[PDB]
């Protein structure tokens, strides 16, 4: 209830730190085109694609808003405060607003374009509260709010996939008409709002451990539990004998322990230094992949596993980490120097190394005649007594994902990162209401193909309330912090360049502060 | 029954922001080791990053309903999948829930 | 050192800009940032009301003090006034120190 000449909202970008919680707000400008001429179209993989790449689905005229990346809600400085001072954080509740809507009509005459306000035109917005539509958010697609507030972004088109057989469609394939959901219709002067409250979810670990999993022992004291030291006599004629000893400071690897490392599903190892890697093409052939319904699919990034062992910085697991492009990077065949490869190194203390075997097991029964042989375990599922760390969340990266609705889920934490949610923040859908062009003067029952070309722009605000977990540590010596380099440079990190382009030089994980196991 | 495959939850229209390793070798000219990255998208879905994995598997032998397609030998017991408990073998029947057959 | 009132909390800075209005987006989603904007500007009115406190002259000085006066002699243009072409001009700087006090 405003009208043409009254702004329907204000610009709120600030972040405020209450010290129990932080409330981060982001207001951005957006532009929504008219997708595929107001038409639902089915889409399917082109025949000739490999079996693994077939798909069947539907593309819709609707757009949608996704804030699911962290840097939407945090400036690099606000991110620094969080990761430096806190052991954990989780989202509590969010608030969403659309305001200052403008719908522009576009005419094209010869080689000139003309844009004019359409004051009576309408835009449609609905949030899906009941999760009745396919949920495309957690797939780490582009189209999220820009990192830098002054940027204007384009609203991505909404489309979804369903069951397929080859490129065809089985009878269970669902078709969803989004025009079948009650949606609010807005003009210039109308605004949209809703609130949301996150369900209870474990704090993310903002900490790295100060202890290895196998080192929890007291280094000074000797155990009371014996282990088998010798299966053979030490001196004289070699003879079979069983000899036992108490494990202690000198040999730690031999002691009894209460816990096991997290589950492993092994990765191939790549070398950053050129010419060290094998010469052959094996992203697909030599990879680790899961076979689902006759289709192979990479395991990416996969179960959380340490990227590299001690003193091996150069190597990284193939398809085992999140990779981010630097500004201006091609979407096809970018060089290693252009991408930013994240590192899971903090989880060494519990999780296995992604490129190394889980361990070793005995594959036979020995006797006097047959010597003991042992097999290598390259994949291990959960065993009683395992402990593990989840993959780290970055400044740019998924905040949440929707736990698929199924009978069973095991440790439902998104494998890209973030907060697994059964009821994730709803999908906000938006489209431009069709405006017909001049109808014929004699009735025809054919459907209109003739529409006025138009688009809409506006403002969007997202306010999320994040709960914090403070550092209680008694650690004497100084902890690692995330710091900016003091040395001079042509450009400042996390800042626009001479041409106005915002860029993020490096990925920033959240794990700096240290805790004990 | 589900209306979506587990690996198809993606938006088919939009391209991801996460790179994957497209090429371990140079495309043209003298073959040389090089690492090349790309953003996975509608064209190749199998390559994208995903948040979830399929349920646990304990593998079964496959039989054919059409006569004469199956092997000729007697293997209900010998070629089966079974768990060994206290020195006794026992079939895994029917076993962990797993789809009976793939598409077509 | 140029002059005036040193303030620890000076009158705040008032910032203003024109909200970006995009031009017609492409019909197929692209994650590149918009370089295409509708050229526009804005105009308006601005008012500033300041309340100044004064300190009166208490002097017992007998003889007349210097004052700032306009020259009586005739001239082509009047000082602190527009010219024939409409251009306002200030002929001289005017300090504030005329009245005299003792040390
Ligand atoms: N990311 C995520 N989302 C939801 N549930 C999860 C997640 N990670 C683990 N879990 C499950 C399994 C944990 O033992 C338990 C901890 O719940 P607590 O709240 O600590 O009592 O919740
Ligand atoms: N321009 C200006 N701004 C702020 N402070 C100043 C300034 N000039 C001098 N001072 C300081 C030093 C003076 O002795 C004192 C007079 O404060 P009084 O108010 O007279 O008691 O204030």
């Amino acid at each position: 209830a405003d009208g043409v000449g009254n702004s329907s909202g204000n610009w709120h970008c600030d972040s405020q730190w209450l010290g129990d919680r932080v409330i981060t707000t982001s207001t951005r400008t957006w532009a929504l085109p008219t997708y595929n001429n107001h038409l639902y179209k089915q889409i399917s993989s082109q025949s000739g694609a490999t079996n693994d790449n077939h798909y069947f689905g539907y593309s819709t005229p609707w757009g949608y808003f996704d804030f699911n990346r962290f840097h939407c809600h945090f400036s690099p400085r606000d991110w620094q405060r969080l990761i430096n001072n806190n052991w954990g954080f989780r989202p509590k509740r969010l608030n969403f607003k659309l305001f200052n809507i403008q719908v522009k009509e576009v005419t094209q005459n010869d080689g000139t374009t003309t844009i004019a306000n359409n004051l009576t035109s309408t835009v449609q917005v609905f949030t899906d509260s009941e999760y009745q539509l396919p949920y495309v958010l957690g797939s780490a697609h582009q189209g999220c709010l820009p990192p830098f507030p002054a940027d204007v972004f384009m609203v991505p088109q909404y489309g979804y996939l369903t069951l397929n057989n080859g490129s065809q469609a089985v009878g269970r394939s669902s078709f969803y008409c989004l025009e079948y959901f009650p949606s609010q219709m807005l003009r210039t002067g109308n605004n949209f709002q809703f609130s949301y409250t996150f369900e209870d979810v474990p704090f993310h670990s903002s900490y790295a451990h100060s202890q290895s999993l196998d080192r929890l022992m007291n280094p000074l004291i000797d155990q009371y539990l014996y282990y088998l030291n010798r299966t053979q006599t030490a001196s004289g004629t070699q003879q079979s004998r069983l000899l036992f000893s108490q494990a202690g400071p000198t040999s730690m690897s031999l002691q009894a322990k209460n816990w096991l490392p997290g589950p492993c599903y092994r990765q191939q190892r790549l070398s950053k230094q050129a010419n060290d890697n094998n010469n052959s093409n094996f992203p697909w052939t030599g990879a680790t992949k899961y076979h689902l319904n006759g289709r192979d699919s990479l395991v990416n990034p996969g179960p959380a596993m340490a990227s590299h062992k001690d003193d091996k910085e150069k190597f990284f697991p193939m398809h085992g980490t999140l990779i981010f492009g630097k500004e201006g990077t091609n979407a096809n065949n970018a060089d290693l120097e252009n991408v930013m490869i994240t590192d899971e190194e903090e989880i060494r203390t519990t999780n296995p190394v992604a490129t190394e075997q889980y361990g070793t097991v005995s594959n036979n029964l020995q006797n006097s005649n047959a010597g003991p042989t042992t097999g290598t375990v390259n994949h291990q599922g959960a065993l009683p007594g395992m402990v593990w760390q989840d993959r780290d969340v970055y400044l740019q990266g998924p905040i949440w994902a929707k736990i698929p609705h199924t009978d069973g889920h095991f440790h439902p934490s998104p494998l890209m990162g973030g907060f697994g949610l059964k009821h994730p923040p709803p999908q906000i859908m938006i489209k431009n209401t069709p405006v017909p062009a001049n109808p014929p003067t004699n009735f025809s029952a054919a459907k209109f193909a003739s529409f006025i070309t138009q688009y809409s722009t506006g403002q969007v605000s997202v306010e999320i309330e994040w709960e914090l977990q403070k550092e209680n540590s008694k650690r004497w010596n100084p902890e690692i912090q995330y710091t900016s380099n003091y040395n001079k440079s042509v450009n400042v990190d996390f800042t626009v360049d001479t041409n106005g382009v915002y860029s993020e030089p490096r990925p920033i994980g959240t794990r700096y502060l240290t805790r004990n196991l």
